[PDB]
C-alpha cells in the first residue's frame, strides 16, 4: 500500500508575525502528497487571506527517509513541491530553494487592491 512518510515544516511571517507548524503527511501516490502539500499550504494561508497581509513569506522544511537518499530525495521531493507551487499560482521566480528547506515568497490582494496589471 502507502509510501514513505514526509514531515514537513511551514513557517509563515506576515505583519512581523510568524505562523510555524510541523506535518506529518502519508501518502500513497505522488499526487496524493502533492494534494495534501496544498491543504498544508492553504491551512497556512486561511488566517494570513484574513489579514490580507500585503506580502508574506514562507520557508517550508522537509525531512529526509535517510542520510544518503538525501541528495536524490531532496531533488525528488523538490519536484513535488515545485509543481505544487506551480498549481497553486506560484511562479519560479518566486520560489528558491536552499539544501532541505525552500522559501517560497509571494503577496496577497487585501492590503494592497493594486494588483500588478500587464503594460497597455
Amino acid at each position: 500500500m502507502s509510501g514513505k512518510k514526509v514531515e514537513v515544516q511551514v513557517k509563515i511571517t506576515c505583519n512581523g508575525k510568524t505562523y510555524e507548524r510541523t506535518y506529518q503527511l502519508y501518502a500513497v501516490r505522488d499526487e496524493e502528497l502533492k494534494e495534501k502539500l496544498k491543504k498544508v499550504l492553504n491551512e497556512r494561508m486561511d488566517p494570513i487571506k484574513k489579514l490580507g497581509c500585503k506580502r508574506v513569506r514562507i520557508s517550508i522544511r522537509v525531512k529526509h527517509s535517510d542520510a544518503a537518499e538525501e541528495k536524490k530525495e531532496a531533488k525528488k521531493f523538490a519536484a513535488i513541491l515545485n509543481k505544487v507551487f506551480a498549481e497553486l499560482g506560484y511562479n519560479d521566480s518566486n520560489v528558491t530553494w536552499d539544501g532541505d528547506t525552500v522559501t517560497v515568497e509571494g503577496q496577497l490582494e487585501g492590503v494592497d487592491l493594486e494588483h500588478h496589471h500587464h503594460h497597455h
